[PDB]
């Protein structure tokens, strides 16, 4: 097992490049309820007595109609940050890292990535579901609005603002900008810059020189490679991958489900049909059982739209985070340990899903780490010597400096150290030479 | 269109400073409803039978204290992180920082900012509400507390524990603080810094030197007194610049309408009043049309308070939110993207609001880039030479090495440069000569 | 007063470590209600008409049972970030620092720590309250579960699935990472380095050079040791200091007390009893009075349920911020200003509470400033120069450079400052000789 030493450290002498995805809920189904169809349908009678219950009816409307227009806030929030659309970059020829599965392609006319056609596929809508049927009911036709709502008890969804292919295109010039431009391109103009630079730059926010990349460049396109070709499979092959977004889904068919189912349920009167109960019993009479179906499905409308305020915010939260992810995560470089996945955050890649984003982050983990004797200071000539960057090791007999994520021994001189104190105070200073540079 | 290039980087010669707001509401009024007097009032027999339906008014009355005491704590974490109030800056000889727009002034005895000034005008209470005809009935008196919400179907709101003064008074402290201490003043004592130097040290935090500043200082200065003049004409012409707190005033006279409007309806009775059942009827035939007005009248209350801890979720969050950025972008300079406005967070400047909090956050954006040609190490006596800041470019015949987010060309030495590799391994080294220094 | 000067700067001498303690609860008791036997009880008449009420009482059931397996994930989420176990340090040979109250002891079979030993003792359960006598009918047996749960009118409280055995184990794993491996434990392998140097190179995070913790590391492990003591007596002491804990235990007491004093209630009927209205009345006459009783108790429980939903929102966001927290103050060093406790953040460890987690935060936080004259650039040979590291700063006939966090004066010379400009630009520039390294 590990054990702690008091001068011992452990330093890494390679690594390896990982992308691990993340999947967060965005938006919501714009689902919405009329309340005089879904109690009173077609009924005159009924609509006469649920006036006399004042605002009800306007309140649960009003509820819903205020959820609808969050789902269209939170997914501006999220994917408008940048909306100079950049051009896809024609330029095949990157240092060895291969965006085909990233970026769209023209064999297809969804202009959506391999991955984000994966992902497009992996969440469907049951046939079975009200929000299938409603739209075969419209067939694309908006007039017939009305009379589709009047079959399905009043249910009525409402179209999105963006369409999919808006938010893919978004989402394209987001990594174009990435790819081309570097984190600048979210904090000012598109200032271009080779992308293997933008990598040597990236690494040296890491506490890695940018020697590593160059010297391992070809080694280093070839992990990000691989990594983005293993990610496609692990969401093709693991089924609740995106369980968060089928989730969501699942949970707004189920509520509609009860809903609908409600209006079968006397609560407590002669019949659940309002015709039946009007002609057998006389007025003076028929409307105590009209009462009492009115309040069993008015209270039932508002548990739906009580959850269902509950749950959109849960997306508003989420779709907040989203937006904050993809500014840090991907118009930046996060600092903040596991924001951007797991190991020191270089660079990450938005994909668009349905109701939702996919964040690929690809991050630096140090491996291969080695044992050496680590001494705090040096001493030469009575001062005592502090290392301006980098810690002093020693490979046996002899001392060296090196960067603390990457084995690089360098010869201990002035110009990779600094001098202070008499070299009396420092507990475990290890007398050695300081050569001149 | 903008088009990727491996030997191509883009650099800014020239930067504009910009100042965006940001709006955000803090808390909520206090509002509260008593639930033995909205269901029934004055009647003595309404009551004895509103106590066999148990703690139901109990519970709304404790969910409507406990977000009004949620309000003064949203205040409080958000303006009294800092509390040691420093005292106004007399002396009037900054760099050339013109802050008369962002502190208060003696000219009035609101002593609040200009743009205080301005934003405590553009939100308003209508007078059909009824927050403000309770104010007009207590007349600043406390004991016709209980006379008014008599009046108002017991309708009460809490005057606020924190005044808009001591939040002005809490919001200057912190601007004298950053003025005068810097980002250090809220995280120890005072420690007194020249402004002019506090920028310069800023700008440092971004990857722009020192140097930008003092050899600009005029020209910075000009460009942040007219960011702060501009801004005060967008929110003075713009309309629909603080809907983000009208908003939630709407929201919340809106749900005391529908809730005191919902007392004239007769939820399937003979009358919405009790009087007039209760002489109309005999006593064991009365007490069944007095169930059916309760039953209404208490669903109405439920859904305005449930409706209420919804909302008050929203500004906690927000409040949260704002508490957050006070500290990382008032009391600090964040490194996240887009957290504190567009472009690299140079420093932040707060201002009260009714409600909520307007944060002015100065940001430095690079602009007039220009195009130059790149190599990612030197070639020098076969040694690779890699820059230890800033990037290599090419002035046509002659190679320099300069900033990355300023152009300042500068001869490559080894003073800013070091070396590594035998220039057989980086994939594009340049020969060029590297000066002794 | 603290008053501005243009010429200026306050340095802080010395410094003091103190630690923050923070408390965020993490997740709830995992309370369940069946609606079956709360509304009716034993009755077989209640049930056949609750029937006809329809999905109410399925909703009910399902949104508390997501309730409390979001519990689980609260927990898992903030504790579970790490799971292979770091074995306890056994070598208690450190630099001064006196873990011994923060790690567990043998002296007891809880294996807890000090302080996890009182956090744990000063957060109690009521006699009066139903969480407690529904464990005392159990008696660890499960399959009185059904028979527990009739005799509580259906309550039944589930287990937790992790132990407060396994949270303290995490935590213990957490902080000999912590104290072994550092920051880098959480993002890679368990890359061990010894504590003193762990401190000084997080010293250099915070703008603080590692000199200052070798020749003070005797003063500063004092310091650590005399804050963790002192934590421990002031949450002994102070009564309210796990407020935030118990309040959201006592909220979810009075809640189930409500509810169940509720059933004593007659809704508008001639008893709260099924089984006396059922024989005083004939079966045409009693179903009128069982369906009062009927819709008072749904009402009633959907009231608990929509209350718990939204505590249970407050404390997802708590588990989220604690997880976050955990990450960044713990498994590294947050730079965001009061994320991590007042002053600079150099690190933070972890203590279990019951349902809840306490953050202890060590800071830097500079002490006993003294003012110094300072200058932004110096003139030597025309040439204007500036300080590469730190500030300048003049002992009165002489000018000397120094880090900004602590006094330690310096000679200017070329290996700690750069040059530009032609020194007539530079506004307050002086004249002083730079020497030669
Ligand atoms: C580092 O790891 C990679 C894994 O792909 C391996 O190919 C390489 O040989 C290892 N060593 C070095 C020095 O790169
Ligand atoms: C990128 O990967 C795909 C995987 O199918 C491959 O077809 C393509 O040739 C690769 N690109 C290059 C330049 O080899
Ligand atoms: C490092 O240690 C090994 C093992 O003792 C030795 O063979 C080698 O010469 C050492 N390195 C140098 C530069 O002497
Ligand atoms: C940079 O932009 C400012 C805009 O105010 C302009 O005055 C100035 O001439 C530009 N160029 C330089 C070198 O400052
Ligand atoms: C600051 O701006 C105001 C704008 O009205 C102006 O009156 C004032 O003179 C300015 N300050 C200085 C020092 O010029
Ligand atoms: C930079 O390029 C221009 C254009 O060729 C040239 O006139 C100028 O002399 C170059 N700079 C230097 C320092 O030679
Ligand atoms: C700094 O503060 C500590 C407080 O413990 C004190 O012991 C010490 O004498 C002070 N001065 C120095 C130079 O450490
Ligand atoms: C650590 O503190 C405890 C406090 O009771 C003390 O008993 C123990 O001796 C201390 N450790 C050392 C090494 O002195
Ligand atoms: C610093 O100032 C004091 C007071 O004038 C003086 O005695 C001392 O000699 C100065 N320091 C140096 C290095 O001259």
């Amino acid at each position: 097992c590990v054990a702690y030493s008091n001068n011992s450290i452990a330093i890494p002498t390679n690594f390896t490049i990982s992308v691990t995805t993340e999947i967060l809920p965005v938006s919501m189904t714009k689902t919405s309820v009329d309340c005089t169809m879904y109690i009173c349908g077609d009924s005159t009678e009924c609509s006469n007595l649920l006036l006399q219950y004042g605002s009800f009816c306007t309140q649960l409307n009003r509820a819903l109609t205020g959820i609808a227009v969050e789902q269209d806030k939170n997914t501006q929030e999220v994917f408008a940050q940048v909306k100079q659309i950049y051009c896809t970059p024609p330029i095949k020829d990157f240092g060895g890292f291969n965006f085909s599965q990233i970026l769209p392609d023209p064999s297809k006319p969804s202009k959506r990535s391999p991955i984000e056609d994966l992902l497009f596929n992996k969440v469907t809508l049951a046939d079975a579901g009200f929000i299938k049927q409603y739209g075969d009911c419209l067939g694309d036709i908006a007039a017939r609005d009305l009379i589709c709502a009047q079959k399905f008890n009043g249910l009525t969804v409402l179209p999105p603002l963006l369409t999919d292919e808006m938010i893919a295109q978004y989402t394209s010039a987001l990594l174009a900008g990435t790819i081309t431009s570097g984190w600048t391109f979210g904090a000012g103009p598109a200032l271009q810059i080779p992308f293997p630079m933008q990598m040597a730059y990236r690494f040296n926010g890491i506490g890695v020189t940018q020697n590593v990349l160059y010297e391992n460049q070809k080694l280093i396109a070839n992990q990000f490679n691989s990594a983005i070709g293993k990610i496609q499979d692990s969401l093709s092959s693991t089924p609740s991958a995106l369980g968060k977004l089928q989730d969501v889904v699942n949970q707004n068919a189920e509520a509609l489900n009860t809903l609908v189912k409600q209006l079968s349920s006397n609560f407590g009167a002669i019949s659940s049909v309002l015709n039946d109960i009007l002609s057998r019993l006389d007025p003076p009479e028929a409307e105590w059982q009209i009462d009492r179906l009115i309040w069993g499905r008015l209270q039932s409308l508002q548990t739906y739209v009580t959850q269902q305020l509950i749950r959109a915010a849960e997306i508003r939260a989420s779709a907040n985070l989203a937006a904050t992810k993809m500014s840090e995560c991907v118009l930046g470089q996060s600092k903040r340990v596991d924001f951007c996945g797991k190991g020191y955050h270089l660079m990450s890649f938005p994909q668009s899903a349905p109701h939702g984003v996919v964040f690929l982050h690809v991050t630096y983990v140090p491996a291969q780490e080695k044992n050496f004797t680590t001494a705090p200071a040096i001493c030469h000539d009575g001062k005592a010597h502090f290392p301006r960057e980098g810690v002093f090791v020693s490979n046996g007999t002899h001392w060296f400096v090196t960067q603390r994520n990457f084995y690089e021994p360098q010869i201990i001189t002035t110009d990779n150290t600094f001098v202070s104190g008499n070299c009396d105070v420092v507990i475990g200073i290890v007398n050695n030479t300081v050569y001149d540079p």
